[PDB]
């Protein structure tokens, strides 16, 4: 038979491995010639393991590199103008690769170039509210001053807004080995801790969504026109550059000024963590020094898309995508998921050549330059947005298959809770103390929903990865899953080796996976909620799943405002309609659900199963969310202040947020009152399009 | 049987004559009491008549009326400050309605208040080329001067907005017999002529598509935000008031400065037609003064909306709609359109009392406040624009069904063009001389095409009707067709008695349609529409008609730039893309067309009909055209110099137009080639949704 448990019998770990691999012997960085050579490649396998078609789609799209004869660094110099230290060309290569060359050095993508000198100021996490600590509690200026900043807690490109418009005329980013080195695990090449000499790279845009910042809302085809780069999106306005933390405790130890205001301002480096600016008095005629010169240019991309055709429905999309571009070697980020995504292809295709074909079309894709802003993703969704919007039935992700050994990680829209939930529940769990228990069992009882007991935590969608585009922009329900740690507090800096070039073969095989189960259960997953999303008679979501979620985000957004009792007051600020609105959604989709159970009419069918591919689209407002443009999903967006994490009612949270600070409170509150309006119809609306038809 | 001669025969002229007669008996003003009733009225009537379901859907939008107690008027007054002539506070009312209450005077809805007084210029139609002739030509400046401008031409909206970046303080429009008096013909209530105290009442706004001017985006419901009267969508800053020929008369008879600067410019009035400023040496000390008191009021308006539920694909819509709201008795505008509309219900309603049912679901809509905005249609598709942007097939408006006795008028999207061919070859001419034969052959031998022998004209849709926000925003196909005149150079002017007390039902019986025969033939024309769109197996609509449009509008706006050359040149401004979008358009539009006629599989019908249904939904730039959020179509447009006429490829032409006078050339060629790649990409993809989907 062909059903799902033949599906998931063909992936075996012994091909992820080889895949794995095959995809980490060089570097694959986006716009090379070695990544064009491995799309190729992916091209050819997925058209041997079956697929109906398999092309290349290239833009030409704005990347970012480092100049190969003037390299980037960052100096301590006295006051004669002598550079007495220098932070490093490049990291220390592993083991048997000190021979492989186009390593790219680190760098921040899309730093503009310059050599600002000053003194430093050190900002912790350089998060909106250590901004606000320095400035309206310790009153530091850091107008013209170089900060220096910790990477974790949140995405790189939120430090360099909040730095920019704070003042500072450079940033320099660092890994502390209080967020990338765990106690009592060895440095790579012994353990998977971060060495001295690890560097994070990383893109330090803020695009809100655009992809490439030379043509936001269209694809960059070959007769694209471009914005010149003065009027380009998201591009960041100051010199930035990530060091590692042998080179940060050089620049740090040095440090005078004020102390740190508290302990969670302090790392584990044998260093004060003062806040300066500026060294202390014997070095106080020393300054920093930058040294970037890093270029933009329009270089071109490719992404792979393969179609396996739905025998039934071929005008609905199942889509299962992950990025083929790496930093460097990519052992974890992204070839962990790609060569789960290559076994999934594997076996959909052993399955067509024995005769059997979807419901629904599957597209796979290998997205290029996610590295770079999501921008072969964003793209490819910008040219297909007709028929992904009309046709679009759910996007699966597929970055990092692991982050770590102990449980499972899931981030979806509320449609597909049920459908994950069941889906653990059939699969075996592969964790040591659990043989012969569901996957269900084991993620429940080491990662508890923190409001139903006997369930596990299912988080919201946020942005930093490929999924953004289909989700917050066009409304197709999305979800995605990997594997991850015990370490709550770093749930959003990554694991110690991210981004550098010690994330390789042997760090996955040695360290993290040796039998490759994790990613075995990882690929059951994905390739389990695909199966379903494209093969289930009736569409696999629960709408009743949205009506519980919305009276929680309500509940919350409503407890923020509450904190301003006599604005509310003054302002008549009434979440009634709000309310409202989510009690009528949870009316109409109870009534929705019974009609789902109790209807051999295909029309019948997919006039249903419309509204319920139709019901995420339903929550995206064309008119986007203020300033964000390509933000349009009314209930969620990335959030302004940590592009990684979801934000629920974004357009009412940001209304609030910090607005016992704004001048005009009648103006601060109309708007208030407006994004509340704004949410409540939405509601509404979503509601009705569950409504029996006529 | 119950097929479509069954429903067209069913139609009666003498149904429609009683209709028009109840529904013209007193003023049905928008946001006024009697307007409401009518509106419960037919709400009775259409659930009597046998629709489904029948609700009133009410909004609470900004309307504009007159002070009762505080007149409008304008003034000649002398350098003591005594008026010494003034306009008249009322057209005088018709026999036998000299004692009807509430017949609002007339006004310019939406005019601010105020009192400015000046001297005169005499600007023509106050057309973009009329104030380009007074301003480039003849050094006349406006800058605070009171505009005098005859109705006709182009929409009385952007007169105002052209007198108002002239500079001028204030507006007067008025009725020149040349457009509203032809020859030989009396005036009401003799013939169908404008007499000289008649006034053509009508909204001065430029809302772009906006709807209420308070609400842009959402709608007018209950619990809505809306933004301040300064922050308003489209009201205009000048005061403006239309007058009649008599009072025009005396307006114009002292006028000095310039003479007109040729013919084009004369009237038919007994005046030199001089373009001023200000008056003849003798009255050289006199002013105009204007004296304008209306009040914007946020006022309750009802839509009736009528379902009749689909058999077999009740989650498809097809929508009739027509406005109720009229200026005084509309006995032409709307209610020659509202009482087909009533008798099309009517014969669905006996067809379905019989046991029928049309295979997709029609709605049957009575707006309210067209008047005032397209308010009541835009309010209502803004709240269900999920509803229909996923499920609405065609739009059938039916405004005013006779304009004159002449022949057909029609302006349809090209997916419908093959339908009005086909349909108007089945149905009977109503024209003298052509008894027995098609009305295709009495239309095609009085409006004959200017491409082709032997085929009809149809235009393009503009605006300044309610079918604007289903087609311009919401990319629906939309169509509209009612009787019209011979009489070219007036065909945006409208009918002499057009929004005056004059449009009586007894204007239309004794003097456009005694038999209602132009009637009965219109609701044939709207009716079968209907008809066919909701019950033909596959879609009516053939997209090799929109391949033929977009090459003739593609080389039509490459003409327009080919004026420029040596910029062509210098800029490098190609259309390949643009021509290369339209071949493939043709040649995928020629293989779909194909399937569509090879294919008892109905997934593949219905895939089919949605690739049909979603042809025109492709055309939808959701960024919207430049400052212009709510035109979203890229191919149509109304027109930014006059909202009546539509306007292809928009985006380009409005980047070309008057280029030779912009400051930055290359700026301005920037944006030309911007709209070329933008018009690109949107032919280009709205054919791949045409393309196999799998
Ligand atoms: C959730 O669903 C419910 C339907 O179950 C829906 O209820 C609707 O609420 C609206 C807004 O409150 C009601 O609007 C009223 O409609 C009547 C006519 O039906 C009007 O006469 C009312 O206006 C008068 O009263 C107002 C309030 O005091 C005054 O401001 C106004 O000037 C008038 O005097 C009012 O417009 C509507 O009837 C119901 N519909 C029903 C029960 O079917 C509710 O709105 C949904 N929630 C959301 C957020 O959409
Ligand atoms: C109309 O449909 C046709 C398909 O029938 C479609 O043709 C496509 O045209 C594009 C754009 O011209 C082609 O793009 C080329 O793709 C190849 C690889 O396939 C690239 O190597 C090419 O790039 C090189 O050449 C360029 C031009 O000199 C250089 O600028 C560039 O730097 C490279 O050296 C180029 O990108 C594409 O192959 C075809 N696709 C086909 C034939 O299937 C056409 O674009 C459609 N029209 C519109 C407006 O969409
Ligand atoms: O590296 C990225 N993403 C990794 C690392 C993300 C670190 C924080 N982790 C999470 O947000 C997270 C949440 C849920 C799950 I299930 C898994 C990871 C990832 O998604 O695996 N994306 C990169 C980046 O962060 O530099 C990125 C970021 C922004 C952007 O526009 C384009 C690319
Ligand atoms: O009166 C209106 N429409 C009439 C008169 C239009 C006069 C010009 N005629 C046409 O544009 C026309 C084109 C094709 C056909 I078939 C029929 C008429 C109508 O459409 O019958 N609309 C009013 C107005 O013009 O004051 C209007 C205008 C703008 C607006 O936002 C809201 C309402
Ligand atoms: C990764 O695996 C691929 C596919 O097996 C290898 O590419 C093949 O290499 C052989 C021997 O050079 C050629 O004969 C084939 O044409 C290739 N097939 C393709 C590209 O589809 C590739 O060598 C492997 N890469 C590494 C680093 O081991
Ligand atoms: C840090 O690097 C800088 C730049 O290479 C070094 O300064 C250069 O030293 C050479 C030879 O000694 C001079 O000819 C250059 O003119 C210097 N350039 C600049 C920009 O100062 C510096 O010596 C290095 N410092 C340390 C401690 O290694
Ligand atoms: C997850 O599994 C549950 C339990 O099987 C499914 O809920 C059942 O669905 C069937 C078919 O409609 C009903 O007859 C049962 O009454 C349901 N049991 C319940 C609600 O406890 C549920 O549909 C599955 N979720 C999916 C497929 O998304
Ligand atoms: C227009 O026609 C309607 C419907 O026939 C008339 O309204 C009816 O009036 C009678 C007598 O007053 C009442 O008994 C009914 O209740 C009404 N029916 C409705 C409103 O559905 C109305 O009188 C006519 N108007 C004019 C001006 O002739
Ligand atoms: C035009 O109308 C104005 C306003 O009603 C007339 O002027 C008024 O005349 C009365 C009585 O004669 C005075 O008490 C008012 O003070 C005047 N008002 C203003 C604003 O001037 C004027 O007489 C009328 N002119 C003509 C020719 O009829
Ligand atoms: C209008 O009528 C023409 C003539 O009947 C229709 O075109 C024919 O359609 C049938 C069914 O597909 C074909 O088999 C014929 O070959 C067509 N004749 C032609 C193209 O000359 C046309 O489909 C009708 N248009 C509609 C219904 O929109
Ligand atoms: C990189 O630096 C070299 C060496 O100084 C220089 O000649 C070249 O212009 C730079 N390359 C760029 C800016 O792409
Ligand atoms: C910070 O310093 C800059 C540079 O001198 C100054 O212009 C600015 O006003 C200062 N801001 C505050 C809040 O002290
Ligand atoms: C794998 O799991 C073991 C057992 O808990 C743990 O000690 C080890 O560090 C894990 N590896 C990683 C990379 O987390
Ligand atoms: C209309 O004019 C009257 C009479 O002068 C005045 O009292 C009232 O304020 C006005 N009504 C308005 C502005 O609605
Ligand atoms: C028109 O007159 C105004 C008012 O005096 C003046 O400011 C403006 O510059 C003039 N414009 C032209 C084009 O002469
Ligand atoms: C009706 O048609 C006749 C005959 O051509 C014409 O003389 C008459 O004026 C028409 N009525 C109108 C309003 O056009
Ligand atoms: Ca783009
Ligand atoms: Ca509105
Ligand atoms: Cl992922
Ligand atoms: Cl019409
Ligand atoms: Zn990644
Ligand atoms: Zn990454
Ligand atoms: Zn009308
Ligand atoms: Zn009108």
């Amino acid at each position: 038979k062909h059903n799902m448990k033949a599906f998931l019998d063909e992936l075996k770990a012994e091909n992820i491995k080889k895949f794995l691999y095959n995809f980490t012997q060089i570097p694959h960085l986006a716009g090379t010639e070695q990544n064009f050579q491995l799309a190729k490649q992916i091209q050819s396998q997925w058209k041997e393991f079956g697929l109906d078609s398999v092309e290349l789609a290239h833009y030409d799209v704005l990347l970012s590199y480092p100049n190969k004869t003037h390299p980037n660094y960052i100096s301590i110099i006295n006051e004669d103008g002598n550079e007495i230290f220098n932070t490093s060309l490049f990291e220390p290569p592993p083991p048997g690769y000190e021979n492989v060359s186009d390593i790219v050095p680190p760098f921040s993508a899309f730093s503009p170039q310059g050599m600002p000198e000053g003194d430093l100021v050190y900002v912790n996490y350089a998060r909106t509210e250590d901004f606000f600590k320095l400035e309206r509690d310790m009153k530091i200026n850091c107008s013209g001053k170089i900060v220096i900043a910790r990477y974790g807690k949140v995405f790189r490109g939120n430090k360099v807004k909040n730095a920019q418009l704070a003042g500072a005329k450079g940033v320099i980013l660092y890994s502390d080995p209080a967020d990338y080195f765990a106690p009592g695990v060895k440095s790579y090449p012994d353990g998977w801790n971060l060495p001295g000499g690890g560097v994070q790279r990383g893109n330090i845009l803020n695009l809100n969504g655009a992809g490439d910042p030379l043509t936001p809302g269209y694809p960059a085809n070959e007769y694209a026109y471009r914005r010149g780069i003065a009027e380009a999106v998201g591009l960041p306005s100051i010199p930035v550059h990530p060091i590692g933390y042998y080179d940060a405790q050089k620049l740090l130890e040095k440090m005078g000024g004020s102390a740190p205001p508290d302990s969670s301002w302090r790392g584990s480096l044998k260093v004060p963590y003062n806040v300066g600016p500026g060294f202390t008095g014997n070095f106080s005629t020393q300054k920093v020094k930058m040294h970037i010169h890093s270029t933009n240019e329009v270089t071109r991309i490719y992404n792979v898309i393969g179609t396996l055709r739905g025998a039934v429905e071929p005008d609905r999309y199942v889509i299962l995508g992950g990025h083929r571009d790496s930093w460097v070697f990519g052992g974890i980020d992204p070839q962990s998921g790609a060569a789960v995504v290559h076994e999934i292809v594997r076996s959909f295709g052993t399955l067509k050549k024995e005769g059997w074909r979807p419901r629904r079309t599957i597209l796979f894709a290998s997205w290029d330059a996610e590295e770079f802003g999501l921008l072969g993703s964003t793209e490819w969704a910008e040219e297909n947005s007709r028929l992904l919007q009309e046709r679009g039935v759910a996007y699966i992700n597929a970055d990092s298959s692991i982050e770590g050994n102990y449980t499972l990680r899931v981030d979806c829209t509320p449609l597909m809770y049920s459908l994950v939930h069941n889906l653990t529940k059939e699969l075996k769990s592969p964790d040591e103390g659990f043989e012969g228990k569901s996957l269900y069992e084991s993620w429940t009882k080491k990662s508890p929903s923190p409001e139903f007991s006997g369930m596990p935590r299912i988080s919201k969608l946020g942005s930093g990865n490929d999924f953004e585009v289909f989700f917050q922009r066009l409304g197709i329900a999305s979800g995605r899953a990997r594997y991850t740690k015990n370490w709550e507090t770093n749930k959003f800096s990554g694991y110690p080796l991210y981004h550098s070039v010690y994330e390789t073969y042997e760090l996955v095989e040695k360290f993290y996976d040796p039998m490759f189960k994790y990613h075995l259960t990882v690929a059951q997953v994905r390739g389990g909620m695909v199966f379903e999303l494209a093969n289930s008679i009736v569409l696999p979501f629960d709408c009743r799943d949205y009506a519980v979620v919305l009276r929680k985000y309500a509940d919350k957004i409503y407890s923020i405002s509450m904190k301003h009792p006599q604005e509310m007051k003054t302002y008549s600020v009434s979440f009634d309609s709000l309310f409202s609105a989510v009690k009528n959604f949870t009316e109409i989709a109870s009534k929705f659900s019974e009609r789902l159970q109790d209807f051999s009419n295909p029309i019948v069918l997919r006039m249903m199963n419309d509204q319920l591919m139709f019901l995420e689209r339903a929550f995206i407002d064309p008119l986007g969310l203020p300033d964000r443009p390509f933000y349009r999903h009314v209930i969620y967006a990335p959030s302004s202040h940590n592009k990684y994490a979801g934000e629920s009612f974004p357009g009412i949270y940001d209304a609030l947020f910090d607005i016992e600070s704004k001048v005009d409170p009648s103006k601060a509150w109309g708007e208030v009152k407006r994004q509340i309006y704004v949410a409540a119809f939405t509601v509404q609306a979503a509601a009705e399009t569950l409504s029996e038809v006529a």
